[PDB]
This record gives C-alpha cells, structure tokens and sequence, in this order.
C-alpha cells in the first residue's frame, strides 16, 4: 500500500553523464557508446546568447576545442556534428557502461525521470510529466543544462528529454535526444513564455483508479455521464477534453476496479463541481495530475483492496 | 527554480541489491564486501510469523539453508548470524561495487531516499521522512521487505533503513541497518499500530523559507511571535512544539532570506489561524512536511529572488 512520485533507479543513466567544456561554458552530457550529447548553446558566450547564429559559431570551432571529463578521466573529442539543438561529439572512447537504449519523443501528459546534474555529476532524481504546453515543473539551477528524462522498461533506458532553458515563471524547456524541442521554443534570449496550460484529464481519472486500488472510494457516486456532458464541465475547470482514445486507455483499470470510466468521470464531474468537503485522496487536498495509467498500474498492487 | 521532492541517484545503491531466499521465502537484501544484510523474518514459515522465536528457528538452519542471487550469480554463504532483527550472512564474494559508506540511525523528521526492490531487482526510487510515530508513508508491496532507505554525502552512502512491514493504516516500519526497530515495533503478528503522529514544525517552517529563496513572500506578516505562544497555537493543530534548538537549526536560511525564525513562526501561526485562503505556497495548498532545513539548502539557490 501507499502511493509516492516514484521515479526510476537512475543508475543506468548516472553511469552515463559527464562534463562538456568549450571555452568558459561548463554544462551536462549523455556519453553513450563512442558519442557525448549536450546542448548547442556550450558554444555560446552570454552575449552570443542573445542572438546567436549557431552554424556560423560552430564552424568557428575545432574538434579540440572541446573538453569532455568522465569522473577524472579525459576524453578526446575525434569528431563533432549539429543535430537541431544538439552537438554530437564523437569521443576517442566507447562508455562501457553504456545501457541498452532508445531515443523517444515523448506526448504531453506522459511522464518521466530527471536525473538533476551540475558539472557532469547526478545530483537529484525526481518524476516529471510533460505538461500539455510542452513545459515541465522541473526544479534546477544554473549548472543543470544537458541533465536528461528517462524511462526503463526491462534493463532499457528510454532517454526523452534533454535540459536547455528555465523560463520565466520558473518551469523549464528542453529537447529530445534528436534535439528537437518540445514545444514553440527556441535556444536564444527571445520574450518566449510558456502557453496556457490544462489537467491532464487522463492522469487525473487514473489517479483515482489508484485510490480505488489501494481501497478507498469515498468520492464514487451512483451516476453517469456522457463524454460531451463530461466534457462542458472539463472545459469549464480548464481540463482537457476527454477523448474515446483516453476511455479506452483506461479500460484494464475500469476492469481492475468494476468501476466503467464514465462512471469514474462523473466521479471527477462530481469533485469538481462540490470540491472534495475537507477530504483527501491518496493522502492529496487537489486532483493528482502527474500519474499516467502506466503509472498507476506499475505502482498498485495488481488485486484491489475489496 | 522550482522545488521537487528529489532523491539521491540511487545507482551506488542498486550495485548493492540482492535476492536472499530460504525455502519458499523470498526477499531483498544488501550486499557490502563479504556481507548481505536482510529481515530476520526471511527463516519464517507464514505460521511462524504468528509467533517466532528466532533463535530456535535460526539453530535449526544451515549456512546452505540460504541462497544469495546476485544478479545472474548464485553466491555461496560460508556464515550466518542474527544481530537483534537482521539476518548477516558471511558470502564467499565480496561486492565489486561496494560504495564508501556507513550505517547511521536517522532522528524522527529526517528525510531519505528508498530504493523499492522486488526479487533484488529495484523497481522505484522516492523521498520518505521519518515521522514522529516511526513510520514512513512508503510505497511497497509483497515482496518488498529488506528494500533500503539511505542517503548520500560526498560519494559516501549512509544506510538508515530497511524495510520489514506493513501496518494496518498502510503505512510502513523497518529497522536501521543494525537490526533495531525504529519505534515500538516488533518482527511478529501482533495487534500492534502506529500511534498518533504529528506534523513536523521543523520542516514546515524551513520550507516556507524556500518558498521565500524562490522569491515568494505573500504568507509573511509584520507580526513576531515568542516560542511560547507559538508552541500554544502548535499544540492545537498537532504540530511538533518548537524548541531553541529548531530556532538554532534555522539560522542560515533565516540569515538566506532576512526572515527572523520568529517572525517567519508569526507567519506559520497565521497561515494555521486564516488558512491559506486559496493560495498555494511553491505550487502547494497544504504546509509541507517532509523537507528538512538541510534538503531546503541542497536544493534551493544560494541566491534568494529578492
Ligand atoms: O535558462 C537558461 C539556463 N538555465 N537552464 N535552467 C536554469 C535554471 C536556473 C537558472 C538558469 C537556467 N538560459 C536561458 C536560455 C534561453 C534559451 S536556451 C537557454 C541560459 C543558457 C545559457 C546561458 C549562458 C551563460 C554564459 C555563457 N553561455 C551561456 C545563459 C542563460
Ligand atoms: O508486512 C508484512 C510484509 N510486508 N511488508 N511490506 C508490505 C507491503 C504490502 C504487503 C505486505 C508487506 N508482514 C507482516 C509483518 C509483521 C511483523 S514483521 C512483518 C509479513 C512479513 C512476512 C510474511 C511471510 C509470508 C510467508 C512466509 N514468510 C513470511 C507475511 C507478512
């Protein structure tokens, strides 16, 4: 029983980061075999920042213009390439810690693990999701570029986010290991901001499903709803609209618990509306909206507490 | 910015974790040079579990009564012996990827991390504090007793917890990494509880002050208050009485931010008085607990946002 922000075993990805230097810029990267990845803006000075030309300064550039530390070792860079807002830096050395692994770009409301790191070496790990507006509640400082989102299924390590930018309400913008941003932003000083953002109406129903698992079901109720009546609510409490797609993803926990997902939504209907009287839910005063149904299924107990 | 209930990189951790099976028993244990660590309650039969006298059922036991997996590798133990609820077998191997590290008793409202561990497979890592009843809101299923809480300093990992139960409310109780219960409890069926907790005034009052690092002040007042009336209104919401040696603790985030630590508990006795009126203190609707003033400065900028 219980139910926490359970991220991944980071180890996989610990034996995996290391320090990027070009010039007076120090931040993260990912060594996998014979390649380091990291941001691009390595390659800028502060003032470049404000409106760099990164082709023009990269060509400016040789392979030793950059220094990659591995713990204390050196490692000599033998190559170097620009994918969208990353560089690829072929190093003189395969990782031998290198895991099995993916690159996968990730969907808003999906989740994942921040392994926080400050000059090659893992300081923190949490669980993110991906905001509907492409954004993440991360928590980072100076230092923390090229840090890296990750899943695992059986020994294989998913790496979906890599670390470029805060924003200024204080949430943080990155890219995929391709390099290509999640979301409208840009690696440059611009008047960017994060969009309007939603509930993640899927996590939120999921969520609930767990608190039924774990054995609580005080917040049920004996109607129903249509997804177009869920859905006038949903809108008016700034949740995403629920869709036949998010029904069907919830059907193996609608068969866990006997409780139809319409059932479930007017459950949440129902919490909206009356708010939830001084109660909680899985220990939580608000609506849980960082728990995919995979989530919830990874966590719980597989036999509902009757 | 932003402010995450983070763990340790739980990789120095994980090259520790074994499977330690005696009979039909299965469960997780340690694995330090020639020594893994696990519950006692490994030797029991469900039956036994009503009523054990360890002693006579460990006489009863061989060395070859125990198998160690590590990983693929079967180890072989050349020794065994009880130390108050933990079993330490001697193995004929000592651990390749043991960290620096020592085993230490954690106070009740100090945090750490748990690797959750199925099989001597860890499948999660989160934040538990110690609270003051001895028991820590985990999240564990069957199969998950001799999992590890720890915590990490300077690349050496202090041990504080191992994971033995489950109480009847759902929360947790496990020992220190000497075999000895933290709280009350004991390693057999009984009618035992967890007895009243109390929120950890501690940790309140030092995440308020990263609230404030983080630049938000809307909860201050121009209201000061003695230890004694504070401690009055404490009693009445079932928080920890203050003491000179949590106002002591609090000096450098009170020096961080300019916040006196009395004025910064005129502010809490106020936010218990009105409530928080619809507002959220670093994206929160409830006073937080489980960050101490020591996590507060890990995590938070050396900077406050003025
Ligand atoms: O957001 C960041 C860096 N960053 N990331 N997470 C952070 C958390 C707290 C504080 C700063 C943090 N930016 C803006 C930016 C806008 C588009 S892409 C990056 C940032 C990147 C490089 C520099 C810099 C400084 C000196 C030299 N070279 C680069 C200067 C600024
Ligand atoms: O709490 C537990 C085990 N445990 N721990 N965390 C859990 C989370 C969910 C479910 C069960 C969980 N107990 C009771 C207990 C009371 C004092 S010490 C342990 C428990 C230990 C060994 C057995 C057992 C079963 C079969 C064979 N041998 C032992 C049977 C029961």
């Amino acid at each position: 029983s219980g139910f926490r922000k359970m991220a991944f075993p980071s180890g996989k990805v610990e034996g995996c980061m290391v320090q990027v230097t070009c010039g007076t810029t120090t931040l993260n990267g990912l060594w996998l075999d014979d390649t380091v990845y990291c941001p691009r803006h390595v390659i800028c000075t502060a003032e470049d920042m404000l409106n760099p030309n990164y082709e023009d300064l990269l060509i400016r550039k040789s392979n030793h213009s950059f220094l990659v530390q591995a713990g204390n070792v050196q490692l000599r860079v033998i190559g170097h390439s620009m994918q969208n807002c990353l560089l690829r830096l072929k190093v003189d050395t395969s990782n031998p810690k290198t895991p099995k692994y993916k690159f996968v770009r990730i969907q808003p409301g999906q989740t994942f693990s921040v392994l926080a790191c400050y000059n090659g070496s893992p300081s923190g790990v949490y669980q993110c999701a991906m905001r509907p507006n492409h954004t993440i509640k991360g928590s980072f400082l100076n230092g923390s570029c090229g840090s890296v989102g990750f899943n695992i299924d059986y020994d294989c390590v998913s790496f979906c986010y890599m670390h470029h930018m805060e924003l200024p309400t204080g949430v943080h913008a990155g890219t995929d290991l391709e390099g290509k941003f999640y979301g409208p932003f840009v690696d440059r000083q611009t008047a960017q901001a994060a969009g309007t953002d939603t509930t993640i109406t899927l996590n939120v129903l999921a969520w609930l499903y767990a608190a039924v698992i774990n054995g609580d079901r005080w917040f049920l109720n004996r109607f129903t709803t249509t997804l177009n009546d869920f859905n006038l609510v949903a809108m008016k409490y700034n949740y995403e609209p629920l869709t036949q797609d998010h029904v069907d993803i919830l059907g193996p926990l609608s068969a866990q618990t006997g409780i139809a997902v319409l059932d479930m939504c007017a459950a949440l209907k129902e919490l909206l509306q009356n708010g939830m009287n001084g109660r909680t839910i899985l220990g939580s005063t608000i609506l849980e909206d960082e728990f995919t149904p995979f989530d919830v299924v990874r966590q719980c107990s597989g036999v509902t507490f009757q």
